[PDB]
């Protein structure tokens, strides 16, 4: 009943009993495995689990306080169909959605969250002065710290909460028409929607697209970022005199803000997050993935690589020396940034603290594995084992 | 009912409609997926469904030599407990084995597969004769040649036909009392027993292991392989005058042998395949890999790399290097090989040929995508489904 869990490398073997209690399932069956896949009663069952988990990380489970509580969400669902989490319980939640993230590689930091409590947001401009706020805590000019901002839940007589972007900063994408793309690819979508909500857009290849706010049963609002809140830093290579000029600029603060919050059977539609960034995003995904920036073979020209043949390896040459401009341009800016051998040999230590703390770790080895030099980090060679255990971040629908 | 498979860098989009006819299931449950782990009746409806495969093949599904073949191998089952392939089915089945490989980025060329019809085999001498003269046709002076040689099946009451080394060209790994190994780490234990069965030692990195061949019920005999029949490639990189000089070579065949090959119900213990190196096999896991040959440190000295902090991408850096070292050495020397970008982008005509063949293709992703520059590669961006079909290669005990 309990999966033997190796690494290759060294040869240790664990068995993961933590998995035996995942909440939810996945999309794999004993006939196929769909892991490289992307994407009342059963409240008051979520409801009394999450807080059995919160009474007994504040070693109180059985206490007369446990059994009041569980007590009180009956009532409160009994009479509302929903229930009011208390603060110190949102704040356990939230750590506990990101301590279950399965394909997160950064977990080894989630006991330390800043957790926001926006609960009693009532407009989209609360909702606005609510997000700047978030970003200037958690930029900290450079020595960035991770932070999650909770607007209010979902609720039965009422439309819920969104941010419509994707991240709290990105990029706009403005399709030419020529076919081809100025700017981010990926933000093809949004960009036009802001644009078709009264936004007068720029013509460059970093413009930093305004937010989309949506307050329950309201069309969204439009609101820009002011400049000063954006961290930004410019991409320059340590040898490579001309990569300066390439104009190439990345923000400083990856914020997911299109996720849904899951704790104890409430879900929170609009809850953004952030920490810092792994350079293998910026880096290897974001600049050179074919649909994205795809900047690749511009740099591979400017390095006097043979791009005549796949053989010379030049798209693996020019990867790695724009990865290596990412990480000396933020450590340069003095901008929080962590390179893929860093991260994934924090991961093993996450696993390790993780089987003695629970008997186990959700991961994602497709998403865990960095898309450059995979074999050449540790995750690479250890095994892992996937399952949805709640609290939880989930995907959720566009908005739109 | 159908899985949606999605690329994510075109956005395509497709359905495996072949996974829901998949026979044996696998280690994942909707409760966790376990994708990245590496490890008469019944024999009767094996074998009809891989006749009726066989018959749907040459386009006479449903014919009286259809049926007639159905009762003749029911008839030897009862008679005898099992039952014999005519040499078509087993031409055909041992393709449809390699065809259905999820781990197998080669699979384009599957219907090129050169079978060899080795179940008239006697002994353990006759075995190497064969093994001989396949290493010899799949070597062909470097213009490698995919086949494979079947020996004879598993039957009742009678030892079974085993290769005890993993491949048919391994390199010995001696283990210092020091705590070290000279060689390759991954094949101390054959290298062990090689000796313990009266082999003499060597004492280089890369000495070639004696084959040791089991005959039915008879202790396993060793067999010395000829220098001239082993075809190895010394590695030297085109700007870096120093790489020569580390004295570092590798094997021209690849021939996995401890793979159990079956077909119908029918088990084949023995049945060596081999084809051509896919370069990052060599220059990431092989000499890469930190249980393995272990060499990016040594050459990030060399190369006068800052080995000192891991954000120089040092390693990265190296492991480009060592594998562009690879293809050169092997372009240079005449001998069959492909890179990463080449083969994964044959690998992705070859899942639109089988969605128009078989509406779907079993693959498991975690082993498609290349050890370095997984993103750079076209299947990294390809979601799949892993399923068993048989025919099949599958993995078994090691005899001793
Ligand atoms: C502290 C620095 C952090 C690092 C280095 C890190 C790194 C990563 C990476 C590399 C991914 C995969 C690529 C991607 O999804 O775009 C990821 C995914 C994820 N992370 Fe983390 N993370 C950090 C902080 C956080 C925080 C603060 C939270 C939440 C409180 C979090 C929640 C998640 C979730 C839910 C995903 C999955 C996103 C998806 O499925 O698209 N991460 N993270
Ligand atoms: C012709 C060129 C071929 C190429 C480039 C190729 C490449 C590969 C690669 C890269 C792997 C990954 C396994 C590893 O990491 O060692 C693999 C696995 C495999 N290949 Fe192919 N292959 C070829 C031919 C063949 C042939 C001729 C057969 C069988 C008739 C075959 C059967 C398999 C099987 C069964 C596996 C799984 C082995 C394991 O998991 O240990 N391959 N191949
Ligand atoms: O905070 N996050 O969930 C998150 C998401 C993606 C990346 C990439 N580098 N760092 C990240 C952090
Ligand atoms: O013969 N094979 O199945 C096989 C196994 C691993 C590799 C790596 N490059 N080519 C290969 C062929
Ligand atoms: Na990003
Ligand atoms: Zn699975």
């Amino acid at each position: 009943k309990f999966p033997r869990v190796k690494n290759w490398e060294v040869g240790s073997i664990t068995y993961d009993t933590l998995s035996a209690q995942a909440q939810q399932d996945g999309p794999c069956t004993p006939r196929r495995c769909l892991g490289s896949l992307v994407f009342p009663e059963q409240l008051l069952s979520q409801a009394r689990d999450f807080i059995n988990q919160y009474y007994s990380s504040i070693k109180r489970s059985g206490s007369q306080a446990h059994e009041q509580r569980l007590q009180e969400v009956e009532a409160e669902v009994a009479a509302t169909g929903t229930y009011q989490l208390r603060e110190s319980e949102l704040v356990f939640g939230a750590k506990q959605a990101w301590r279950n993230a399965p394909r997160c590689v950064g977990r080894i930091q989630w006991g330390k969250l800043q957790v926001f409590d926006a609960r009693d947001c009532r407009s989209a401009q609360e909702m606005f002065t609510y997000i700047c706020n978030h970003i200037k805590y958690a930029t900290n000019r450079g020595n960035l710290r991770s932070a999650i901002t909770v607007f209010p839940q979902r609720c039965p007589g009422r439309g819920d909460f969104r941010i419509w972007n994707s991240q709290l900063v990105r990029y706009a994408g403005y399709r030419q028409q020529d076919g081809s793309v100025r700017g981010d690819p990926a933000n093809v979508e949004i960009t036009e929607l802001c644009i078709q909500h009264g936004w007068t857009p720029g013509n460059g290849r970093f413009d930093v697209l305004p937010l989309l706010l949506q307050a329950p049963d309201e069309p969204p609002e439009l609101f820009l970022l002011p400049p000063e809140l954006v961290l930004e830093v410019p991409l320059e290579h340590p040898t490579l005199e001309w990569f300066a000029a390439l104009g190439l600029r990345w923000y400083a603060l990856p914020a997911v803000s299109n996720m849904l919050l899951e704790i104890g059977g409430l879900e929170f539609p609009a809850a953004p997050f952030s920490g810092w960034y792994m350079s293998t995003e910026i880096g290897t995904r974001n600049l050179c993935d074919p649909h994205r920036y795809n900047i690749l073979e511009d740099v591979a020209v400017c390095m006097d690589l043979d791009t005549r043949t796949t053989s010379s390896l030049w798209k693996d040459k020019a990867a790695v020396e724009i990865n290596v401009a990412v990480l000396h341009s933020y450590q340069l800016a003095k901008v929080t940034i962590v390179d893929h051998h860093a991260a994934t040999a924090s991961f093993m230590k996450h696993l390790e603290n993780e089987q003695k703390a629970r008997g186990g770790c959700p991961a994602d080895w497709a998403w865990i594995v960095p898309p450059i030099s995979g074999s050449l980090t540790p995750v690479f060679h250890q095994e892992m084992v996937n399952y949805f255990l709640s609290p939880a971040f989930r995907y959720q629908p566009d908005p739109w």
